[PDB]
C-alpha cells in the first residue's frame, strides 16, 4: 500500500518544524522533514525492503531495540524512512515542535516513544500518550505541536553552523531515531519506524523515502 502502516495503525503525517513570530500578526514555520497524507495510487510500486539485520547496530540492542522489537513483531509494523532535512531557514525562543497524526480502525490509547539515538547509543527518550478522536470511518489520533527536547535543539543549530553539507551528512551518519507506537494497557506494538537522515544537498527542500523492514 506504499504508506508507512501496519494493519493496527497507520502514519498519516509528520513535521518536525521551527516557528518564528515575526510581528504579532504573522508567523513563520519553516518544516526540517516532513511527511504528508497521501492517498495511495494504483500505479505506485512496491516499497522496497531492507534487511533489518543491517540497521541492528544505528539503535540500542538490549530492549526497545530493532532485533528485539522485530522478534515481539508484528513484522508489518516495521518501517525505515530516510529524511532529507531542509536545514535553511532566527533568534532566541522560536518554538521547535514536532507535529504528527495517525489512523486506526480501532479506538485505543496509544503511547509514543521516540529515543533520539548517536552512535547506535541513545541519549534521550520521550514518551508521550495520545487518546482516539474519530472521524472518516477512522479514528484518528492527533500530536500538536509537542515540544523538541534541547538535545536536538542544540543538534540542530549547531549541525547548520557547519561550513560544508558533506560535513552535515558525515554527522548525521550515526544520527538515528527510533520511534515505537505501542497500546498503552497491551504494550502491544502497533507501529515501528526507523529514521535515519541526510541534508539535501539540493535546495529542492525536505525529502522522504520509506521502506519496508524484512527479516529473510
Ligand atoms: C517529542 C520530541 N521529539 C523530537 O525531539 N524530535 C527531534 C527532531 C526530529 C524528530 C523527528 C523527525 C525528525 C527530526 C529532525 C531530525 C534531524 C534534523 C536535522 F535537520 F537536524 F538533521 C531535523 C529534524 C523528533 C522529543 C522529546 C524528548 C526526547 C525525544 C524526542
Amino acid at each position: 500500500d506504499r504508506t508507512i502502516a501496519s494493519s493496527r495503525l497507520r502514519l498519516l503525517e509528520y513535521s518536525a518544524f521551527m516557528e518564528v513570530q515575526r510581528d504579532p500578526d504573522t508567523y513563520s514555520k519553516h518544516l526540517f522533514v516532513h511527511i504528508g497524507q497521501t492517498n495511495p495510487a494504483f500505479s505506485d510500486p512496491p516499497l522496497e525492503a531492507v534487511d533489518v539485520r543491517q540497521i541492528y547496530d544505528k539503535f540500542p540492542e538490549k530492549k526497545g531495540g530493532l532485533k528485539e522489537l522485530y522478534e515481539k513483531g508484528p513484522p508489518n509494523a516495521f518501517f525505515l524512512v530516510k529524511f532529507w532535512a531542509d536545514l535553511n531557514s532566527e533568534g532566541p525562543g522560536a518554538f521547535y515542535g514536532v507535529s504528527s497524526q495517525y489512523s486506526s480502525a480501532d479506538s485505543m490509547t496509544i503511547s509514543v516513544s521516540t529515543k533520539v539515538c548517536s552512535f547506535g547509543k541513545q541519549v534521550v527518550e520521550k514518551v508521550e500518550t495520545e487518546y482516539a478522536r474519530l472521524e472518516n470511518g477512522r479514528f484518528v489520533y492527533r500530536i500538536h505541536r509537542s515540544p523538541m527536547c534541547e538535545y536536538m535543539i542544540n543538534f540542530i543549530h549547531k549541525l547548520k553552523h557547519l561550513p560544508e553539507k558533506y560535513m552535515m551528512n558525515s554527522v548525521l551518519e550515526n544520527f538515528t531515531i527510533l520511534q515505537v507506537v505501542t497500546s498503552r494497557d497491551s504494550q502491544e506494538t502497533l507501529l515501528v519506524i526507523a529514521f535515519v537522515f541526510e541534508v539535501s544537498t539540493s535546495e529542492h527542500g525536505a525529502q522522504h523515502h520509506v521502506y519496508k523492514l524484512v527479516k529473510d
